[PDB]
C-alpha cells in the first residue's frame, strides 16, 4: 500500500501531521506531494510552519500515472490549502479515478472535504468543518455531525480535533486488525 | 504571553503541530526553538518531516534570559527528540527556572515527560506515555492514566492521541474564557 498526502501552501499542520504520523507508524509508505509554485518544494503551511514536501505533483505526468503509484489519496484542510487543492484538476482527476475503485481510498478533512463537491463525487453523505457545512449541503450532500464519515471508499472528517480519528479510519481500511490495533494502542487515544 | 515550542531532531510531528496550531489560532505568539546542530535550523522530525525552526537555543544565553522572552515552555515527545531535549542542560535549566512561577507554564508530552525527572521537578502527580510510566514512577511520581494532568504550572500528557487535549490545557492557563471557548469550538473536538 502506498499513500499520497497532498499538501499546498496554506495546508493545516495538524491535519497533515496526524495521517502522516499514523501511516509512518504503520510502516506504510507515504509521500507528501506538493501542489504549488515553490520550486524547492518548500511549503508555507496554514499556521506558518515551513516544511519540505517529498515531491511536487509536477513529477507525476497524469492521474492514470498517479494511480499506478499510489493507493490512497489524502486531502487535508486549512482554508488556503484546501482552496488550492480542491481547485486543481490533477487532484480532482485522482479523486474521480479512485472513487469506488477496489483497493483505492480517498480521505478529505476540514475544508478539504470541499474536494468531494468540486470533483463531482456522487456520495450521498459527507462531513467537513462546520464552517463548510452549508457549502457541503449546498452540493446536495447530507451532512453528518460526527467526527468521521465513510461512504464507499471516501473518508471525510471535520477538523483539527478529528485528524487522529481520520487517519485511523484510513488506516483501518488497509491494515490487518492486528496491525491496526498495535498502531492504535501506541497512540494513547483518549 | 509568548510561547516556546522546543524541537529537536526526532521530535514527533503530531505533538509539535497540536500546540503550534492551537496557539496560532489563539493569536498568541509562539516560536519553535531548535536544540540540535544543523546551522540552518532544519529539523528532521521523528517520522521524517523536514521543517525549519524559527530559532536555535544557542541564541539564548541562559534560563534567566529565556524567562524574559517566553512565558510557556513546551517539550514535545517522539522517542529520539525526547531523549535529546530531556538530556540537554539548557532545557533542564529552563524547566527548573519556570516551575511554580506565577506567570509561566511548562508542558511536556509522551517521552518528553522524562524531562520532569531529569530536571528533578518536585510535583507529586504526572502523566506521560505509557512506555515511560515505569521511569516516571521510579522518580517518585504518581502516574495518572488519563490524557492530561496539571499540577502547579506543569501540564503533562500521554501521546500523539492526547496532543490536542494537551495543547488546550496549556491554552486554558493563559486565555480568557472567551478566547479559550472560541478556539475550542473551531477545532471540532470529538
Ligand atoms: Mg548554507
Amino acid at each position: 500500500v502506498k499513500v499520497c498526502l497532498f499538501v499546498a501552501d496554506g495546508t493545516d499542520e495538524i491535519e497533515f501531521s496526524a495521517p502522516w504520523g499514523i501511516f509512518k507508524r504503520a510502516e506504510i509508505p507515504i509521500d507528501s506531494v506538493y501542489v504549488g509554485e515553490n520550486k524547492d518544494r518548500l511549503v508555507k503551511m496554514s499556521r506558518d510552519v515551513e516544511m519540505y514536501a517529498n515531491r511536487s505533483y509536477k513529477e507525476i505526468p497524469s492521474a492514470d500515472d498517479f494511480a499506478k503509484q499510489y493507493d490512497i489519496a489524502i486531502i487535508p484542510g486549512g482554508g488556503l490549502g484546501a482552496k488550492t487543492l480542491s481547485t486543481t484538476p490533477f487532484v480532482q482527476q485522482v479523486v474521480k479515478e479512485f472513487y469506488k475503485k477496489p483497493n483505492k481510498w480517498i480521505g478529505m478533512i476540514c475544508a478539504g472535504t470541499l474536494t468531494a463537491k468540486t470533483s463531482g463525487l456522487p456520495n450521498k453523505q459527507i462531513t467537513g468543518h462546520p464552517s463548510v457545512r452549508g457549502q457541503l449541503e449546498e452540493g446536495g450532500y447530507k451532512y453528518l455531525d460526527q467526527p468521521v464519515v465513510l461512504e464507499e471508499n471516501l473518508i471525510t472528517s471535520q477538523g483539527p480535533g478529528t485528524a487522529m480519528l481520520f487517519g485511523l479510519k484510513l488506516l483501518e481500511q488497509v491494515a490487518s486488525k492486528d496491525k491496526y490495533n498495535a498502531v492504535y494502542k501506541s497512540l494513547s487515544m483518549p
